[PDB]
């Protein structure tokens, strides 16, 4: 009936400890989720067009064009690591743990109240409204992960959140032609519509079974099961120059400090090894043939255009290029108590070594004579096109069969846990947004709404929008989240990089004289590993 | 449903006589809880100076410099006799039983009411609305025993009740060098900040299992079992003729057993035993003189030299009329300490009714021999502290960008706690050819037992350990 | 739920003839009760003493000097004729019946509606507030025969009824030197406080469990069964004794008060559209060991006293239950209380106002033995309503025979 | 719970037909019942005279002294043709049947709504209020037969109805000696209140057990089957006389003596409102009216045969006399329950009390301003035999026709008829 609850909050996270060196790690996460009825109930088309700050020669990064399907609908998306753990929890994960493991997600909504606002104010409870609940089981609408806005569930236990309004990309075709400030005249800066070879709209009601929950009821989502592969919870260090066997040194120092440096016996051109350089005797710790490559010198800051306008190309590893920049709100980390819209910011500078340094690179000719001129070595302080500000590492690539990289590591507490793999032929090596991809399906998206609560006046012919009673919803929502994965071991003779609280980070993990709480990025690979 | 009512208040107290001379006294209480919304639904981490106070010179003792986690949760709290026990049982108890054994306690919160407020008042019912409440059988959060703020569920079975608004202490460090009246100037009175070695931050919601409760539910605490050992009712006659500083500032030496000092003073309100048509808000208090003997005098204690000559003379005998340090006020017997390896003691007697039943033991290593603010001592574990807080209920116009506290519809409850405590006691028997001092009501203490013409209650201490035993 | 009945009224009166000239007269009685909050929600303790009149000399018999524990719960007793048969049912009885014995009762409160006022006046129904019930099976609390203070369940099956605020007696000690007109001076008159030997405090709560029913729920007493000893429908004065607690009239055991007086309102026989303070009155003259009963008014049963000898009659019930008699049904509105409560400041805790109605239902079991009254033109207005919706029971006797 | 629907809507007349010519007719009829509170929760004993309308000389038939108990109780009677068959099915009961058995009755009130008024006037739901529902199965209650005071539930499935508030006569004793225009001296013209040996003062309260139901109760009462002698829809037409418009006196007025055969006098006039059949959308108090001419010759002109059904505002039952010896027939109704008949179901909605009640002021009580609708369902069986044209010449029917047209079929402004149709159609051989 009306007055017997329906499910427990529950936001504690079990470590369960099975044979061999393996922990069930089971991350339950509990909301009240606060839901206003949409703005209107109708199936919107909106094209965003910036031709105004785009315009402006120099602006062309800036292009927000899109078209969206505005949808009356609201996700409930908790695919974010802060959803789920406390900092207390991901310590005890990154400090102790060498690789993780998905395995299942499940979700529930239960003790739905509904309450309708009448003018001073006056709430009164809504026994025989509805929420409208859908779950996208198949994946026949659109992915959208929420945590590329900051868009996903509160990571805070005790604080209400909210579900995004959903929508999802149109078709639309532009072009941008670049140009710099002090450019002639105004570049082909136009909107060209919509292919109709490419229209799809998709709605929640034509695809999906929706339930009509009232008050008394829950949805529950079967136990989805994952398939991925290991995100490993440890960086390598090895660089190239760091693969296989040192020279041996025949002039070992004899006295402590750094001014004693140990030499090798022996010239360089008549030391001993395998040089991939055919017509060059100088074996060094440049030239000498290592197993592969890792990493890979990729154009940095480099847009590309295709029919939808120009993009960033991605890239796998940064050194600030490459690495992630969030930026995130008061619900996902920053100092609740501060004014202002302006979101807190960090920059994710991995660990790992698979990344480029571009000043130190260069490219010299085949002849190789060793004291190389000016004219046979191609600097990054030489320009390309004339150009000052570009020189070749701006323009250059790099990757190829030898190429050797690491996933993404997990980014605390803003970053995607899991991702839906491509329905391309060819499907790419990595995501650059999360450590886990879904390989042939992924959880399905929870899309939440309020019924339409009438007037009297109602007329469907009338032209205007549809009077509707002001309503608004709380349901609690119930997540588990369940992860497998193995305990380290202290090869090393040294102990490793650890997480701890500090003098300095102290105040960041307690609340405030007045409350406020904030949850600062935590580094999610701190053990080294081994890369050969 | 709704209308269904949840279960049964039931107050009683039971003797159910067992064979070879043991009774189960089982008490049942139950109270009807009011619980208002928090004051503000995040947690908050506080810290309380008053270098204000410290500062003038000779108020060192007056320290209440500490930092606190203030948080939403209340706590329903049992752990008092008053709670459970009425005079005229405490009687019985005292006057017939031998020694008192724990047994079993257990909860239930039934027939939970949610209502809001809409401005005049007008009074409306939520029956979509939910209490959360919370067990936390394993004893994951800080202990925190309400009886020593006198905080606990009222002594009275028809009053209502509140539960207290629940916080535990956070680390800090300090330092307040100590200094008299005329010191030449401001001693070393700071506070340092907290320790990052020490820091622990916790939540009901990321240790506990919340239960939601709408007005339809029930949630009954399982019985959980004790095994503590006896409590004796009866003191010892026999004697043998037959402040200190660490991190977080200074702090007391407690004693075990006093005369004067080392006699508990308790200071309690109106739910708990002041006369409830009193006015002001000056509490009613009393001090604990037991009747235990065992506590030594230090007016008459005196030290002398080996040599052991009858007539001392002066250099050979140390009194406590003496001055140590030179001060006129102070002698050896504020320094001196004889606990050793011959020392024997009793465990503190019951103080009905604002004493406490039990205490967690402490996870030292190293146990303490007695604690004082108990009689019985749960080694193993000890009940679980139950939580409540009733859940938001948010108005349409919530953003959880804004940084102002959130709206919230003024929300209130009244929900329904009963308890059910056994005991096991032994029946008493007459060694002795004169009878013992019982307690009962007489001319002079007649009135404090039945109410007045406005209907004031008060519950007057009663003495646990009435009758005497043999020490040796 | 909340919409489902959980019970049936009855009034009906079955007479069940068995072997032998033996007949079961089966009364089932059911009655509207409304209950008010308490007055206030604590035990008082008040003392009533009136010097301002019995210090008047020849005043010694005015003597209304007692203690009291005023208690918030109020008592449903069915403790008396009225409540039961109807003057045809009487007749029937009286006229047929030789000897009658009492076999068993039970009580159930079903329909418990719970309301609240908000102030003109809107009634606010509150499907979550409770009312407690409780009821004393092993007879913990003091006796409290409702029927000598006129305050049993009202008489007409139509008519709603109250229960009565319950009270019992606290210990006091008085003496008063009676003194006659033209007496010299004052004699003694004082009032001495309580002897702590007598103390008793009992509380509801305490004593006997407590069912705090919402709205959707019921509770039924057991069935109770009597040992009485048949009853039979065939035929110094002025003395005042002191006791500790005061003067009292000793009871004189047969008639010509002197024969019982009963004075009553208009729940309990007076005619109902008739106005003023003043009660219904009349002195019963039986024919006439053992008492008659007196309808309406007249208790049914008594319980025997604890003491060691017991007396041999009771001059105000037939019966008189030896072992132990039904247990009494107390009942309270429960607090529904406000957002602004602070249980430690002094006044008095504010309530919402709130007030119950609830159907009380009885079943009453007699066995009688077959071995006169009649209407009349003098008494035939007695028996029918007036024009004005009017109605009375007046007294009928009962040791016909 | 509340809100769980109990029962479901019924208003089919349904034709089973059973070879050797037998048709079982089962009239489903299904109302939405309003009931108010009642004016008082007291049983009132009035005294009705009107001396000074007979005082005027030859005035005795309009005599109208009783005595009554007005009761809170109100009574839902479905006693009456009208209630159960709509015009059509009449005309086939009427054009090809011969004669009627009654086989049972039962009822249902279902659907209960309880509500409050608050003063403009809003309105509230009450789930805690309750409605009393008595049934009189033994027939202790005086038998109140609504048909004659035009108090049957109403005959359209559509417009809801409401039920009569119940009362019942009491004892009284009245002389009233005849007199004409140009008597000298003022006749005796007295009322001598009442004589014990007659008073019953009735109460459903110690005389029926009462259901308490609250929302989503239903009382489905039992089914009651009858044992009447047929009643037969064929007209002798090859006979008894009386004194024309006589008036016997007993100890209660001047009474008629009724007349068992017609042709004016013994042919019954009917007076009904809008709800038994009157033009709905007319206005006034006057009621509408006909003279049942039945078409049977067994009257004479200044077992003998039965009363003819007269739909739809005549009775269908009525209660055999509890004398000793017992009239041969009715004059009302054609079935007589023999010796038990169906119990009569008093419907009241509980006291819904005021915080202010004191049962010792002689004051009338102050109770909220409730009101119930609820739904009543019955289900009254026929078993009747198909005629036979033994003649050779074709029969009188009833018909649609160019006059009649329009008394079957609603106005323009929603108004709604039932006009009286004969019953008793085919000729019978004596």
């Amino acid at each position: 009936g009306v007055g017997i609850s329906t499910g427990t909050f529950n936001n504690q996270t079990e470590f369960k400890f099975l044979e061999n060196g393996w922990v069930e790690i089971t991350a339950n996460s509990s909301r009240l989720v606060h839901l206003n009825m949409p703005e209107s109930e109708n199936y919107r088309r909106v094209v965003v067009n910036n031709m105004d700050k785009t315009a402006v020669n120099g602006n062309m990064a800036l292009d927000d064009i899109h078209a969206q399907i505005v949808t009356p609908w609201s996700l409930v998306d908790a695919n974010a690591w802060g959803v789920w753990f406390n900092p207390g929890d991901w310590q005890l994960i990154v400090n102790t743990m060498s690789e993780l493991h998905l395995v299942s997600f499940e979700q529930e909504i239960f003790n739905v109240v509904l309450k309708t606002v009448s003018e001073t104010k006056v709430y009164n409870n809504d026994l025989t409204a509805s929420l409208m609940v859908a779950l996208d089981s198949n994946n026949t609408m659109p992915f959208t992960p929420a945590a590329m806005r900051s868009e996903t569930l509160g990571f805070y236990p005790w604080k209400p959140t909210i579900p995004t309004p959903w929508r999802y990309y149109f078709q639309w075709d532009r072009t941008l032609i670049p140009s710099h400030t002090g450019t002639s005249g105004t570049p082909t800066n136009i909107y060209h519509g919509t292919d109709p070879d490419d229209v799809q709209f998709y709605t929640i009601e034509n695809s999906v079974p929706v339930h009509l929950l009232r008050t008394g009821d829950e949805f529950a989502t079967g136990t989805f099961f994952f398939d991925c592969k290991p995100c490993r919870l440890t960086h390598t260090w090895q660089t190239n120059r760091a693969l296989g066997l040192p020279p041996f040194l025949n002039s070992l120092p004899q006295s402590e400090g750094a001014t004693n440096f140990g030499d090798i016996g022996v010239q360089q051109d008549k030391r001993r090894g395998v040089t991939q350089m055919g017509n060059t005797n100088y074996i060094t710790e440049a030239t000498i043939m290592r197993p592969a490559e890792v990493g890979y010198s990729a154009p940095y800051y480099s847009f590309e255009a295709s029919t939808q306008g120009p993009f960033k190309t991605p890239i796998a590893a940064g050194r600030a290029d490459g690495n992630p920049r969030y930026a995130f709100g008061r619900q996902h980390g920053q100092k609740t108590t501060t004014t202002g819209e302006t979101p807190e910011r960090f920059t994710y500078i991995a660990h790992q070594d698979t990344g480029r340094y571009p000043e130190g690179d260069w490219i010299q000719n085949i002849n190789f004579n060793l004291p190389v001129t000016n004219d046979n070595v191609l600097l990054p302080t030489d320009p390309i096109g004339g150009k000052t500000g570009i020189n070749y590492t701006n323009i250059f690539n790099t990757y190829g069969p030898l190429t050797a990289l690491n996933n993404v590591p997990p980014v605390y507490p803003n970053g995607q846990i899991w991702d839906k793999e491509f329905d391309t032929d060819l499907k790419p090596r990595l995501h650059v947004n999360a450590p886990f991809v879904c390989q042939n399906n992924c959880p399905g998206q929870l899309f939440v709404k309020v019924a339409p609560n009438l007037t009297n006046e109602y007329d469907p012919d009338a032209s205007a929008n549809m009077s509707r009673i002001v309503t608004y919803s709380d349901f609690w929502w119930k997540g588990k989240l369940v992860f497998k994965a193995k305990l380290r071991a202290s090869h090393t003779w040294n102990p490793i990089q650890q997480m701890s609280i500090n003098v300095d980070n102290q105040f960041n993990y307690v609340p405030s004289n007045i409350g406020g709480m904030k949850i600062v990025y935590e580094k999610s690979q701190l053990a080294p590993r081994k890369l050969y």
